[PDB]
């Protein structure tokens, strides 16, 4: 009866995937049914082996307690710390593989340092000198410190200098400044084993602890680590939707997050020998494509194409296009190992994080990462000759896109409405003029997932165009960016197409999109570095601005862990997703109501995106009218 | 018409109790919630995302196969498993760092000194610290940050003990399972159980194995180590057990939890001359302490506190309404007793920033003034007796003497007695390896782990061990098992003639010691392997080679999980009194019960029926056995 999608590509091929005969992540949440509504509230516990235990989440009524002991507010804040140590940990691994990259740079290595001006900056940041030392030696100085965020035992840990210093002193005395990345995720874990924590507000600081680690160091230094090695985003020009793959080409899709294996794989396309070989089995070349954050990361740096997000990726396989689907880790449905057996795909697999039964490994080498990257994207050309032309299905759609909106390019593009005579030039403050005088009602941050208890993409279409229609600039990362995308919003046409007077003038004065495409997850550390920069600049914290974040689709833990430093940070978070927490009643108010008492902002829990417009745009009037703007 | 609730005589006496005063116990609670969820109790579902919960079949093709995301229920069941292990191994890791950071703080006159130099001298040669013509306290500072780099550090190897085999550590590096930093291993586990990453039971199951090593050789080890730096190495020591040791007309001060060094700080200010003052002037005799769990085995090993009870009965104790203070840190303190202790005058404290509990009164326990942060949470439990009302106290008048404090040093020192001036060396562990290669003992096995109501409380545990020492094979104990056989008497020289077989009955004539050895809490089993190694050491061979076995007959904790996990990948065989989480998930079944021995000579085994489980024991062992030619 519902609809599974707005995209039209999506549906075609939903109705092949369906002749075809084989499953889709929107046939297996039908299986599934009506869902277990205990775990849906958060009222179930399995934190020891004398459960499981399941506490009523209406008060008053059935059974109250765990055997333990453990109330329904105990059960359901354990169980949300979980689910942001778990994200926090994938962003962790992350950054902490970048890291080590950066601690392996030579000069004539396969990983080199590309963007030196911001290597020597971000060296001011550690204390790490730079004055006529070795490119490298400061390079693996700042790899060095950067670790010690990680797993440092003793001191404190080293934060980007646009954090507000107002904000740094609120966590002190809130108890939630942040300690090593490595040894807050261990915390949370150790306060929720049975028999430690039970009380809902310390389990609550815990998760907000935890995610500080997350936004602010590991996503961070991820990102600009990312930026250091492979280069600093600008602006560029893509396309996105599955239209993107070619039927006379090899088609090597990229799926995953690690952004080291499909750098190479890019630098690997151009080997002479790679492209002669993909001519020699008839094609007319590479075609490389990407899909979520691997697929965002490269887009933001070198403008390959956006093959699509995240409920897509069973889909690309359904064309029967796809020689190669190369995978690293987080958000790799797992169902693609039995879904490729049906179609000539092969389905690699590449990081010993994330072994898939049934596919076929190819261990990235990371240290001979070009060589490796080779090694595995020859076997997806030479998958090429096994393709069936006849059953191939490329639907004939796809959207031009802008992106590679980074902290950097944005103020760059801002220079251009800055009076030589008057203003500061490589600052925010264009940006913050337009929000101090009016012109801009806010800026919102559109994020998240996918998720089939949503139509896809649904919200976050919807989210974006009322907040661009009521003059609130909108900033977006990871899926629900790669959704605006394949809309047509990332294109400097769509100001006067959707947008209000006031973002469609700041739109033509900058030569901007109202939407901008600021890359992946862990590059929602742009989000708070941009708006940072703002609270600093008008002496303010960031809880003081008429700013939001939104996650219309979200699902995975990373999510979680992501919207609860965006509230920690001072920024309000709508959710798209009602979140297991029901059950709890205390947990409730401490999420949309106590928080604001704390840090300033605080959670909305909105599935309905057009009212959770309303709630953004008169939560900023009202944070406008307290700050007199 | 039902099962007994446990094996106690004062456990069932306070039960009715209970009863009579209307309160709730943790039997009560397991009761009102009736049939646990199969699907849970299966392994077979998840809920690591928002896409769910999603359950699928625990019988292979028949329903629902696969979640949403596609994970089978393998994938499902071992990414749950991972889990439990990584949970478990964090508990015990911030134990160990906490630890490790009183050591860095140590000072001449302060309140945390060092105690045992000569294990300080010894541990900071297994660090690479220098110690000649060195200060004592600049070594235990270098010792302390090595051990710190051990949960954090990215670049380089770990520090391990020197009692682990390098055939083991050979091994662990080809299968791919040689442990990392441990609050590294941690955040690994977490990752690959996120959705949409790891999803092959074997790469899941080894990153188990991987991230549990960093619990029994690292985490737990150093917790172990740097407490008997600090606090003193324990030797053989008497005390009394049971729920009988409270005193009527004494201030009762219980100590519940597991780090040890309030329990410390709480003892040393019990014999503060203004605090036993304030104790007879309120109308009190004395101050009686008593300790539960592991923080009641850390002081009993080294100072002979008498011990009150294991897991299950904390609310016990409680209920005797002669608690005028319970002290609570972290781990395994259930959240029920803010809510029992409002029917009592007993004030409920929690000291540890890391464990709030809602309705309880919180002292926070303050590092950098320890002892005078003991001083003043030891004074409300001294000025709460005035509370008391005698009419309602009823102490059940059980309780039974247990020898314990048999630390690896202790062990050795004891085996001393036995060997030649003449023949064989001293100082090391040849006299038992010498009883196991002849056969005088068959094997020797570790008894572990939690209560749980689904196992009648102590029954699993003494009916193992029972029948352990009765077939000749020497029990170790930690934890709450060792608890139970100090409630039953097994703790006693007096037990060898009653339950020990004739191969170990003469050993404990020849060596002076009980069938059963204490040797400490949880964190403290690192002391096993310290000896199993020694062992493995001392004859050539490998740990999966000894006739060795663990047994958790009453397991309920993740550090039980991560326990059992760093025992077989060490290359220990481990029976499970409680079935865990797993039997949706074939696959998994036949990796930690079958698969496992090909990879590290040691395997999972799961029976409830401890009289079965004695059967599996020793003939398990006397494979092994014959596969070494002993
Ligand atoms: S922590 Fe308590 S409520 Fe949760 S499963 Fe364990 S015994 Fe039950
Ligand atoms: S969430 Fe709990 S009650 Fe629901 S199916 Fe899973 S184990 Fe059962
Ligand atoms: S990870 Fe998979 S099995 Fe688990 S809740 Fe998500 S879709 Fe379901
Ligand atoms: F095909
Ligand atoms: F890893
Ligand atoms: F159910
Ligand atoms: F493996
Ligand atoms: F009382
Ligand atoms: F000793
Ligand atoms: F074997
Ligand atoms: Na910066
Ligand atoms: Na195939
Ligand atoms: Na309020
Ligand atoms: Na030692
Ligand atoms: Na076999
Ligand atoms: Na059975």
């Amino acid at each position: 009866e519902k609809a599974k999608s707005i995209d039209q590509a999506t549906l075609q091929l939903l109705d092949k995937a369906k002749q075809d005969g084989v499953e889709t992540v929107w046939d297996r949440k039908a299986d599934m049914k009506v869902q277990c509504g205990f775990g849906s509230a958060g009222v179930c516990c399995r934190n020891c082996s004398m459960g499981p235990c399941r506490v009523s989440p209406v008060p008053g009524k059935g059974v109250e307690r765990g055997i333990c002991g453990a109330t329904a507010d105990v059960i359901v804040s354990r169980n949300f710390a979980r689910m942001v140590a778990a994200g926090t940990a994938a962003h962790s691994d992350h950054g902490r593989s970048i890291a080590l990259s950066l601690y392996h740079t030579s000069k004539d290595g396969d990983i080199k340092v590309k963007d030196e001006n911001k290597l020597k900056e971000v060296a001011k940041s550690f204390n790490v000198e730079t004055e006529g030392r070795d490119i490298y030696d400061i390079a693996h100085d700042v790899a060095k410190e950067g670790l010690s965020n990680y797993g440092k035992q003793l001191g404190e840990v080293t934060l980007p200098p646009s954090l507000p210093e107002k904000r740094k002193e609120l966590w002190r005395k809130l108890g939630v400044y942040p300690r090593a990345v490595d040894r807050e995720i261990a915390a949370v874990m150790h306060s929720t084993h049975i028999g430690c924590n039970a009380d809902a507000e310390a389990m609550i600081k815990m998760s907000m602890r935890c995610s500080l680690t997350d936004g602010w160091m590991g996503s961070f230094m991820g990102t600009e680590f990312s930026d250091i090695m492979f280069g600093t985003p600008h602006s560029i020009d893509t396309e996105a939707n599955l239209g993107v793959l070619e039927k006379n080409s090899v088609n090597v899709v990229l799926h995953g997050h690690e952004p080291l294996l499909s750098e190479m794989v890019v630098e690997a396309a151009s080997d002479p020998e790679l492209v002669e070989l993909a001519k020699s089995v008839g094609a007319d070349g590479i075609n490389l494509c990407g899909m979520c954050c691997t697929g965002n990361e490269v887009s933001m740096r070198h403008g390959i194409k956006i093959a699509g997000n995240f409920m897509q990726q069973e889909l690309a396989v359904v064309t029967g296009a796809v020689d190669g689907l190369i995978v690293d880790v987080q958000c790799i449905m797992p169902a693609l190992a039995k879904l490729s057996k049906s179609y000539h795909t092969k389905f690699i697999t590449t990081s010993p994080k994330a072994h898939i039964t049934d596919s076929i490994y190819m261990e990235f080498d990371e240290e001979n990462p070009l060589d490796s990257a080779k090694k595995i994207l020859k076997e997806a050309i030479l998958n090429f000759k096994n393709r069936d032309q006849s059953k191939v299905m490329i639907p004939e759609l796809k959207c031009k896109a802008i992106l590679g909106y980074s902290v950097e390019e944005i103020i760059n593009k801002l220079d251009k409405v800055v009076n030589t005579q008057i203003g500061p030039m490589q600052t925010v403050k264009p940006l913050a003029d337009v929000l101090v005088s009016g012109v801009l009602r806010g800026a919102a941050a559109v994020v998240g997932c996918n998720n089939p208890k949503v139509v896809q993409d649904s919200a976050h279409i919807e989210t974006i165009k009322g907040l661009i229609k009521n003059d609130v600039i909108v900033v977006v990362t990871g899926c629900a960016a790669q959704a605006a995308a394949k809309y047509g919003l990332l294109q400097k046409e769509a100001a006067e197409k959707y947008a209000g007077p006031g973002l469609a003038t700041v739109c033509k004065l900058v030569d901007i999109p109202p939407v901008l495409h600021m890359g992946s997850c862990v590059d929602i550390s742009r989000i708070l570095d941009l708006v940072g920069r703002v609270a600093n600049l008008l002496g303010v914290d960031m809880s003081d601005l008429p700013v939001a974040g939104v996650a219309p689709e979200w699902m995975s833990e990373k999510a979680v862990a992501i919207g609860t430093y965006v509230v920690t940070s001072g920024i309000d978070t709508w959710l798209g997703v009602a979140p297991p927490v029901t059950g709890g009643p205390e947990v409730v108010d401490i999420l949309t109501n106590k928080m604001e008492d704390w840090v300033g902002a605080k959670f909305f829990i909105e599935t309905d995106p057009h009212k959770a417009v309303e709630q953004i745009v008169n939560r900023m009037n009202e944070k406008r009218k307290k700050l007199g703007i």
